[PDB]
């Protein structure tokens, strides 16, 4: 019916955020791994009790398209020190923290003008405000803890790090599936909510195949 | 529920233009001004029978609203060439032009994406790639010269001027409008088209009012 819309927005979106990573991730298939990540894990949790409130086939499919925006605030930092690939001092680390705050801006401005609250946006915004968030309260840029985390940034927060560990980079190839999959266990609790993990775990070979599917070009 | 969707894509795409500007640009309306600016063109010339064809209600609000996308580009573009006051050696103007082909590129592989015509992806196209070129040929990236260039784009370059000449920058306070007017008059035939001219001189005072309530704060 109105399909010629929601195609053109998507596409829209994803070649925008694909630019959005052009500084620090160019010729990457991040974006599209990252959300089919995010909606295996979304899909697996919406069958048990304690999510499928928050997380119905409607929700499951916006928060998934969403998850493509978590980086587009790394505009706010400076070639510098998105480009430093050593150890930054303590003011340049807050620079790239501030990535996260302001891409919660410029989404959260968008959604002040709609007169029918938007769950596209409103996930975006929580995700890329919250996605370096840690089950222990330790991570940035505001500490939160526990639940006090939205469940969409802690979905986007394990498939980013499965993701990061799984592709590319200067100091290294990618690490092995089942590597990865120890490392994102040994997570549970402290970065990562333990059933998020758990969900994790029971959807790993799905991962593997995405990864090995959506892999970067040679 | 159409409008839903249409409202959703205007605000997602204000502020990922925006989010765009923020390393040159930052707390700016450039946005919205530019917006008008185009509008304004494109209505007048709509009344023409010579652009009436392509200027349909429709074409004119695409072409507006795609025109915030003119510079997305500039992320291709590095901190120490976007960010220097000063003249540029040859190969750091290649790269600061650079930024009309990143965009380009990234607004066709959406069209391929798509697989369908879109208007509005196609005039972003157009905007991003060709909204320096000249009139006269002495543009870039192509030199593309005369009708040769696509008509959203000499739109948005008139419009792209006169919002340089009336708004801030490190050199000068904005120029007043009457002489901006006289400027832009004085491009007709080498920077402009010089119909475009002509509906801008018809429009002026429009864009006076659009550069005094859409100020920079
Ligand atoms: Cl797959
Ligand atoms: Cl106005
Ligand atoms: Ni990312
Ligand atoms: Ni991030
Ligand atoms: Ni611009
Ligand atoms: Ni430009």
């Amino acid at each position: 019916r109105t399909r010629q819309l929601q195609q053109l927005q998507d596409a829209v979106i994803e070649a925008l955020a694909t630019l959005g990573d052009l500084r620090d991730n160019p010729r990457s298939r991040h974006l599209p791994r990252i959300e089919r990540y995010v909606r295996l894990l979304a899909e697996h949790l919406a069958a048990q009790r304690a999510f499928a409130d928050e997380l119905t086939p409607e929700a499951v499919d916006l928060l998934s398209k969403s998850a493509l925006l978590h980086d587009i605030g790394k505009v706010a930092v400076p070639d510098r020190v998105l480009l430093n690939p050593g150890q930054l001092d303590a003011a340049d680390t807050a620079l790239l923290q501030g990535h996260t705050r302001a891409g919660r801006d410029a989404l959260a401005s968008a959604e002040r003008r709609l007169g029918q609250p938007s769950g596209f946006l409103r996930f975006a915004r929580q995700i890329a405000y919250s996605h370096h968030e840690r089950w222990d309260g330790r991570g940035f840029p505001e500490g939160l803890a526990g639940e006090r985390i939205p469940l969409a940034a802690r979905i986007v927060a394990l498939a980013d790090r499965y993701d990061e560990l799984t592709s590319r980079h200067a100091y290294r190839p990618p690490l092995a599936h089942a590597e990865a999959v120890l490392l994102i266990q040994a997570g549970a609790g402290s970065e990562f909510d333990p059933r998020l993990v758990e969900a994790f775990v029971a959807v790993a070979d799905a991962f593997a195949e995405v990864a090995r599917r959506y892999a970067d070009s040679a």
